[PDB]
This record gives C-alpha cells, sequence and structure tokens, in this order.
C-alpha cells in the first residue's frame, strides 16, 4: 500500500504535527466533520492518483452512475483527437483507464480496486491519462481559462510544461479542468500552520461533492466524512 494507504483513524495525523499548536487545533477541527483519511504518495502525482482512486471508490454498487460514467469515459478520445493529441500515442493509457472502470463494474471490490491503484505500472498509466484529459480539455476551451482564469497566460506552453509530464504538481486551474472533463464534484479541505480558520473550496462552485481531498503541506490525501 505505497501509493494509496489503507484507512486510519483523522486523528492518527496527529503524529505527522508533533507539538504544533495550529496543525492540532485544525486537524481536531477536521476531526469533527470525517472520521477517516488515506495517505497518498508525495511523488508529484498524488493529485490525480488520490481523485481517480476516491471517484472511483464512491461509484462501486452503483449501477446507473457507473453506467453513465463508462458512458462518458468511452467519449474521452474524441477529445484527446480535438485537441491534436495522436490515437497511437494515447492507446496504452485509455486503455488502462477504461480497464480500472470495468473493474467496478464486473469485480465491485475496494480490495481490487486499491490493488490496481498500488501498482505502480498500471497506476501511473491511469495517471498519466488523466494528465493528457486534462491537457486536452484545456485546450479545447483556452478562452475560458484565459476569460475566467488566465487573460495574459500562454495556455499551449502551460498544458506543455504543468500538466502533461509526470511528476508536476497542480494548481486550481488542473484541479477545475479535469473535474469538468469528468463531471466529478470534489471538495478540498485546506489545512495550512497560519492562524486562520479551516476552510474549503468545491469543484464546481455548485456542487454536492462524490470526493473529499485534505491540502496540507503540498499532498492531497483522501477525507471520509
Ligand atoms: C500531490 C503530490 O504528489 N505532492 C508532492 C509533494 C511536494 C512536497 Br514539498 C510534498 S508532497
Amino acid at each position: 500500500f505505497n501509493l494509496i494507504s489503507e484507512k486510519c483513524d483523522i486523528l492518527s495525523i496527529l503524529r505527522d504535527h508533533p507539538e504544533n499548536r495550529i496543525y492540532r487545533r485544525k486537524i481536531e477541527e477536521l476531526s469533527k466533520r470525517f472520521t477517516a483519511i488515506r495517505k497518498t504518495k508525495g511523488d508529484r502525482n498524488c493529485f490525480y492518483r488520490a481523485l481517480g482512486y476516491s471517484y472511483l471508490e464512491s461509484l462501486l454498487g452503483k449501477s446507473r452512475e457507473i453506467f453513465k460514467f463508462k458512458e462518458r469515459v468511452l467519449q474521452t478520445p474524441n477529445d484527446l483527437l480535438a485537441a491534436g493529441f495522436e490515437e497511437h500515442k494515447f492507446r496504452n493509457f485509455f486503455n488502462a483507464f477504461y480497464s480500472v472502470v470495468e473493474l467496478v463494474e464486473k469485480d465491485g471490490s475496494v480490495s481490487s480496486l486499491l490493488k490496481v491503484f498500488n501498482d505502480q505500472s498500471a497506476s501511473d498509466h491511469i495517471v498519466q491519462f488523466l494528465r493528457l484529459l486534462t491537457s486536452a480539455f484545456i485546450r479545447n476551451r483556452a478562452d475560458f481559462f484565459r476569460h475566467f482564469i488566465d487573460e495574459e497566460m500562454d495556455i499551449k506552453d502551460f498544458c506543455t510544461h504543468e500538466v502533461e509530464p509526470m511528476a508536476t504538481e497542480c494548481d486550481h486551474i488542473q484541479i477545475t479542468a479535469l473535474s469538468q472533463a469528468l463531471s466529478i464534484a470534489l471538495q478540498v479541505e485546506y489545512v495550512d500552520e497560519m492562524d486562520t480558520a479551516l476552510n474549503h473550496h468545491v469543484f464546481p462552485e455548485a456542487a454536492t461533492p462524490s470526493v473529499y481531498l485534505l491540502y496540507k503541506t503540498s499532498h492531497y490525501n483522501i477525507l471520509y466524512a
């Protein structure tokens, strides 16, 4: 369980910040709202890897929601082609993601899903697919990322350098784009060392979340309500 850990009690993360009054306060407050956490490996890929696992885990046993998600995933090669990606270069990554979606439908266990996301090969193929889909979704909507995010920003260079490569860290643009590309509603809780309120943001702003993530010391961990 080196990439995505077993579930632990929320207060178990006090030991990560011993004798720290702000982190202790904020972790105690978090424990009032959430019961459990899973840790992710801090390798630069942890947003993609956490969102992918947590969203697919939330679909287990839900036959209509699985059917509708699979229908969207089958169309994602068209998003990649429209942005200039070539099929023979994304085939291996697309097939690895479609395979894990079929696993959620056919096998339906947490144990089988966690084993795929802890297999370095399968899990890194899934992450690479998610990064290429993020890139494509931004490229195909460049005026929207420039109008609402980014008036002065160079979109194509941003995607080349800060989205497509393995181990590149995320900001609001990548989170917004991947949420929109797969129709995933997520809430991110922020725990920093300033003496401020514990606070969160929802992507998209409207939504009732499927997935909760904790952003602390540059890492995205998975929370359970
Ligand atoms: C999400 C993720 O992989 N984070 C990588 C990190 C960078 C630092 Br500093 C700590 S974890």
